Order: structure tokens, then C-alpha cells, then sequence
């Protein structure tokens, strides 16, 4: 059971997977502190054109460094970055790096917002685990539209002691970005607009790295696929078929999640994975030397996991067109043994129970919106603290994908009221995004560690979280604590604030873009040690 397809019909499968370039830095930084080189990188939002549909017109996109996908950072574990987001648009915006123990001021506050005519710089730590991180927009009641029209990309974090496992590798070779969305076409192939919707935003158009139902020529090998739901609204159920078997699942190997990788690879032929979650898969496509594998999506609201709308297409993603031979031998392994992963200390602590839920034609959190600055702090947790979190979904009528920022988590327990499934094999390591699906209870476990500040969490269904679906924790210090914590933990402490520049100065890298500027405010930033208690 689906509905008709509203955009107009697609050419399937003709248009090869784009990969987004990578994004290179500037320039590199001393740190005075310890003498080590920060890498610091220049971002420019604004808006663009983008053909879509071969015989239509045009969409209006507005991206990081005008595409969408935004351009990949790649970036060592150990090595800090600075990057200056400049808009260059029309709306203000707010750049979360999705994965990211950053201080409060440089996580994307909602509140913390940049307009039209200036600029941010935030300072990253780039200290956790190898994880594909993402970055995309967070601003206040806004963040839908600004991430549907193109304000998201990825940002993998490197660590060299990941590549002695000698996974598929390479970044546009065998380790691929498959970002996913599902978005909508008017008769004339614009963007259809998610103004006006207050309940979910589906989508009948599904795209891979910003392109409606690619294909991709691959070697009859294995690869590394990157996959982000970096949709407004759609969960999907992935799997894999050969096209003259379109309903036999081909078995695939899940190797991270959200926070890195597993213990262990999880042999899976059904992927469930919703809004802002990322796993690492890989495919072994030597066995089908010569066929055509889909990449497609469960039916029925992801086999009743969600509640989704289902169209015409949606249940395909692209398609694989496998060589019969190699070019070069595959010396590729996937180990049984990955990494050790940091678990938290385990707690017997009673959990602390959060409802998302309706309040009359609302969206909440134990029944405050986010746009009630009196109430919506609704936690705190002293720095250092395990605690688990009961994260309940009551309804049938929607699901909601919980993001917590600063941590990562050990998903501990799910209990479906429909029955229809507990904890997944994935989901063994740690994450940042779970999904309550349909009548779901989920508790996970997290270290409230190591930077103290004020946080969000929230529902990535970004039209729940737009209307009004967020709230705040603080991880809290004793006055005593030191680190400069007195201006790292208020999201909108003053010095971290975003600054007016002008477009002559920053096209002509002079001024407030001079090498000697920039160095200077870098060297400023840098003495404060923002992340000094991770050391
Ligand atoms: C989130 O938790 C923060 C603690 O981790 C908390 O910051 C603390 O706020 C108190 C009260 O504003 C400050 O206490 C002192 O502040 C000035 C400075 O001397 C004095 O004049 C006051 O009389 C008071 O004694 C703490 O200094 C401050 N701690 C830190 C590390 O900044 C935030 O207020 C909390 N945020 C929210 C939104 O609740
Ligand atoms: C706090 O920041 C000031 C100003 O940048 C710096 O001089 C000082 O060393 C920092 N102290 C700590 C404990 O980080
Ligand atoms: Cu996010
Ligand atoms: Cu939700
Ligand atoms: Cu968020």
C-alpha cells in the first residue's frame, strides 16, 4: 500500500552517485598554548541553482559553499579546527556538528544564530573516537527548511590506528557517502517548500547525496558505505536485492554507529536507520559479478517501525551496476574484532523519564516547547555523571528519533507496545540519535562528560523539532571547577558571538580575513583551552 507519486516522474537510475569534494583548510595556526598546528577553514552560505530534473526547471537551493551536499571535511583525531561559517544568504543560521563534544557556544545553539552579513568561527575538538560526524543547520524554528534546501555535509574523523584494519578504503573509491533525503517537486521541478507543514514532511522524491534515485558502476568487490539519514521527516528500512530477485535480501555487515565503530561487525540484511543516525556498512558485491543490486527502502511505514507515508518510489534508493571483474585485486579485510568500545560505567540509578508527545497542536518535551525559555531547561546533571534516560514514545500516531548533545550512548533496552522489536544487533556500540519508533520505550546510558554547558536534545523529525519538539540539560560544575568554565558554558556568552563583515574583505581575504587577522583570533580563542579538561 502506497499513494501516488506528486513530483513529477523521474528518469531512474541514469545519473551517476555525485561524491562531494572534500573541503579543504585555508591555512593551519599555531597553538600557543602547546605549539601545535590548528587547521582552520572558511565557509561560505549561500544560495544557488540546481537542476534537478533534466527537463524541467531549476531548484533554489542554499548551501555550504553554495552545494548540497555541503563539501566533506576530513579531519585527524587529535587535530583542532576552526571554521568560520560566513552567511552569505537570506536567513540566519546555526551550524551544529552533529557528533561533536564541542563547548556549548560552538554546538549549534539554537538561539546561537548568525544572520545575513556576518560570520561565526567555532572551534572544534576533534579528540573523540573515528565517526562520521555531520554538519548541517540548527537555527530556531527555521531548521527544517534551512537543512532541506541544502544546509548539511559530512565531516569524518580520522584516527590512523583504525586503518591497520585495512576496511575498504578511500574516499570516493571504496568508502562512499550515501547521505540520504526525501524531498518533494513542483510541475516546473523547484523544491516544494516545507512551510506550512506542522505534523512530518515525508518526502516522494528519495535522493543519495543530493541526487533523485542515482546509479552507481561498481567492482565486483567490497565497499565501505557511509549512510545519514539526512532527511526532514522519512525513516527509511534499507536493504539490498539483485533486480532479477527483487524481494531476496542480500546479507551486508554493519561496522559503525553514531559514535564509531562496533565490537564487532553485525551481519544484517535489514537496516533500520532514522533521522541524523549514521552506519557504517559494508557490502560485498563479489558474488554478483555482472548483476544489478537495488539499494531499497521497507514498505509500510518502514515495516510499522514508523509511521511514514509511503509513494510510487520511495521504496527505491539506487542502483549498483557491477562490473565482471576487479581492476586491481581486493586486499580488503572486514575484522571480527573492530575496536574496544569506551562503554560508560554502568548505573543502577533510577532513569530519568522523558514523554515526546502532543500538547494540543504542539510538539513537546514532558509538555514544554522549546520556545518556553523559563521551562525548557529540564535537567541538570553534574559533570562526570552516568546517568540513563527513559525516552518514551506512547503514541502510534507518530515516531521520534532523540538526539542528546555532549554524549555518547549505550542504548540499554527497547520495549515495543506493538511487539515488534527490542534492541537491534547495530545498535550494540554507542550512538548519539535512537529512534522510538511506533509505542517505544528506549533507555540508554551516557556519560554527562567531560565540558561543562548548556545543551540541547531533542527529535530529529526536523519538523518536530521545529513545532516545538526541544529541550535543554545543563551539565553543571561547582564554582571551584576552573577550565575558564565561567565562559564555556552559556551558549550565547558574548565573546563566542557571531561578527558583521563585508563581502569586499572577505572576497579580497584582507581585514577580518587577513592571514594576520585571522591568526591573531585563532591565538585568542586558542589561550582559553576550551578543551583542555579532555586532555
Ligand atoms: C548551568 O550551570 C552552571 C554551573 O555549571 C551555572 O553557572 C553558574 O551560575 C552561578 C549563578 O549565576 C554562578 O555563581 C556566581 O556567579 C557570580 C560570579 O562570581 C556571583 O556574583 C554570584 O553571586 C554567584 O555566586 C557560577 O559562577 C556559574 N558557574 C560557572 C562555571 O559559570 C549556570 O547558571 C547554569 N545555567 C542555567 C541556564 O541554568
Ligand atoms: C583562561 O583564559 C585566559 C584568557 O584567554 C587564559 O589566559 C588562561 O590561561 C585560561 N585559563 C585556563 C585555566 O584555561
Ligand atoms: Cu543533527
Ligand atoms: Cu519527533
Ligand atoms: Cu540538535
Amino acid at each position: 500500500e502506497f499513494v501516488a507519486q506528486i513530483s513529477p516522474q523521474y528518469p531512474m537510475f541514469t545519473v551517476p552517485l555525485p561524491i562531494p569534494p572534500v573541503k579543504q583548510p585555508r591555512l593551519t595556526v599555531t597553538n600557543p598554548v602547546n605549539g601545535q598546528e590548528i587547521w582552520y577553514y572558511e565557509v561560505e552560505i549561500k544560495p544557488f541553482t540546481h537542476q534537478v530534473y533534466p527537463d524541467l526547471g531549476s531548484a533554489d537551493l542554499v548551501g555550504y559553499d553554495g552545494m548540497s551536499p555541503g563539501p566533506t571535511f576530513q579531519v585527524p583525531r587529535g587535530v583542532e579546527t576552526v571554521v568560520r561559517f560566513i552567511n552569505n544568504a537570506e536567513a540566519p543560521n546555526s551550524v551544529h556538528l552533529h557528533g561533536s563534544f564541542s563547548r556549548a557556544a560552538f554546538d549549534g545553539w539554537a538561539e546561537d544564530i548568525t544572520e545575513p552579513g556576518s560570520f561565526k568561527d567555532y572551534y572544534y575538538p576533534n579528540r573523540q573516537s573515528a565517526r562520521t560526524l555531520w554538519y548541517h543547520d540548527h537555527a530556531m524554528h527555521i531548521t527544517a527548511e534551512n537543512a532541506y534546501r541544502g544546509q548539511a555535509g559530512l565531516y569524518m574523523l580520522t584516527d590512523p590506528a583504525e586503518d591497520a584494519l585495512n576496511l575498504p578504503s578511500g574516499y570516493g573509491e571504496f568508502d562512499i557517502p550515501m547521505i540520504l533525503t526525501s524531498k518533494q517537486y513542483t510541475a516546473n521541478g523547484n523544491l516544494v517548500t516545507t512551510n506550512g507543514e506542522l505534523n512530518s514532511f515525508w518526502g516522494d522524491v528519495i535522493h543519495v547525496n543530493g541526487q533523485p534515485w542515482p546509479f552507481k558502476n561498481v567492482e565486483p568487490r567490497k565497499y565501505r558505505f557511509r549512510f545519514l539519514d539526512a532527511a526532514v521527516s522519512r525513516s527509511f528500512g534499507l536493504y539490498f536485492a539483485d533486480t532479477d530477485a527483487i524481494d531476496t535480501r542480500l546479507p551486508f555487515k554493519v561496522i559503525a554507529s553514531d559514535s564509531g565503530l562496533l565490537e564487532h561487525p553485525a551481519d544484517t540484511s535489514l537496516l533500520y536507520i532514522s533521522m541524523a543516525e549514521r552506519y557504517e556498512v559494508v557490502f560485498d558485491f563479489s558474488d554478483y559479478a555482472g548483476k544489478t543490486i537495488e539499494l531499497r527502502n521497507l514498505g509500510g511505514s518502514i515495516g510499522g517501525i514508523g509511521t511514514d507515508t509511503d509513494y510510487d518510489n520511495t521504496d527505491k534508493v539506487m542502483r549498483f551496476v557491477v562490473a565482471d571483474d576487479t581492476t586491481q585485486p581486493d586486499t580488503s579485510v572486514v575484522p571480527a574484532n573492530l575496536r574496544d568500545v569506551p562503554f560508560p560505567s554502568p548505573t543502577t540509578n533510577t532513569p530519568r523519564q522523558f514523554r515526546f508527545g502532543r500538547t494540543g497542536p504542539t510538539w513537546t518535551i514532558n509538555g514544554v516547547a522549546f520556545a518556553d525559555v523559563q521551562n525548557r531547561l529540564l535537567a541538570n546533571v553534574p559533570v562526570g555523571t552516568v546517568e540513563r534516560w527513559e525516552l518514551i514514545n506512547a503514541g502510534n500516531g507518530w515516531t521520534h528519533p532523540i538526539h542528546i548533545h555532549l554524549v555518547d550512548f549505550k542504548v540499554i533496552s527497547r520495549t515495543s507496545g506493538n511487539n515488534a522489536r527490542t534492541v537491534m544487533p547495530y545498535e550494540s556500540g554507542l550512538k548519539d540519535v535512537v529512534w522510538l519508533g511506533r509505542r517505544e520505550t528506549v533507555v540508554v546510558e551516557a556519560h554527562y562528560a567531560p565540558f561543562p554547558g548548556v545543551y540541547m536534545f531533542h527529535c530529529h523529525n526536523l519538523i518536530h523539532e521545529d513545532h516545538d519538539m526541544m529541550a535543554a540539560f545543563n551539565a553543571t560544575v561547582l564554582p571551584d571547577y576552573g577550565y575558564n568554565a565561567t565562559v564555556f558554558v552559556d551558549p550565547m556568552e558574548e565573546l563566542w558571538q557571531a561578527r558583521p563583515y563585508e563581502l569586499g574583505e572577505f572576497q579580497a581575504q584582507s581585514g577580518q580575513f587577513s592571514v594576520q587577522a585571522v591568526t591573531e583570533r585563532i591565538q585568542t580563542m586558542a589561550e582559553y583551552r576550551p578543551y583542555a579538561a579532555a586532555d
